[PDB]
């Protein structure tokens, strides 16, 4: 719907190989 939710989520790439999260995020 909204490009913020859309981009919110498209940000799921941050959910992907998150630059350190090695995925766990901690």
């Amino acid at each position: 719907g909204n490009d913020y939710e859309d981009r919110y989520y498209r940000e799921n790439m941050y959910r992907y190989p998150n630059q350190v999260y090695y995925r766990p995020v901690c």
